[PDB]
């Protein structure tokens, strides 16, 4: 079957067709995976489908952790490396759209923050700078 390799850009469960998940293990960020090239919906939330060994299986992956959501910024905020390090001195605006990656994390800080950028590099902003 066709399949296509995707960047996996937040820890990522497996989930059968019954949004339950499978197994114990965790594809791990920034690790690759090879699924099916068109998307499928499970209870309205979209997933790509695993293909292992050759044929597509019945694991699904969010398509959170792979393609990311676009969210728009209710306030300025900047790019964060950690809890108190800048990553940069980029200065999102209010306003502008930014993708992010996954479920947000908790940095040490208890603030809660989302991993930004197509790439690999710590670069966060914080989940109160947005909607």
């Amino acid at each position: 079957v066709a399949s296509v390799s995707k960047r996996i850009m937040h820890n990522a469960y497996y989930y059968d067709k019954d949004a339950k998940r499978v197994g114990t293990d965790s594809v791990k960020r920034y690790n690759s995976v090879s699924v099916l090239p068109n998307t499928t919906t499970i209870n309205g939330k979209t997933y790509y489908q695993v293909v292992e060994n050759g044929k597509a299986v019945d694991k699904y992956i969010n398509a959170a952790n792979i393609d990311g959501t676009k969210r728009t910024l209710k306030h300025n905020a900047y790019v964060y490396a950690s809890s108190k390090k800048r990553a940069n001195k980029v200065v999102l605006k209010k306003g502008e759209v930014v993708t992010t990656y996954g479920a947000s994390y908790t940095f040490k800080n208890g603030q809660k923050y989302y991993k930004i950028g197509d790439n690999t590099d710590k670069t966060y902003v914080k989940v109160a700078n947005f909607r």
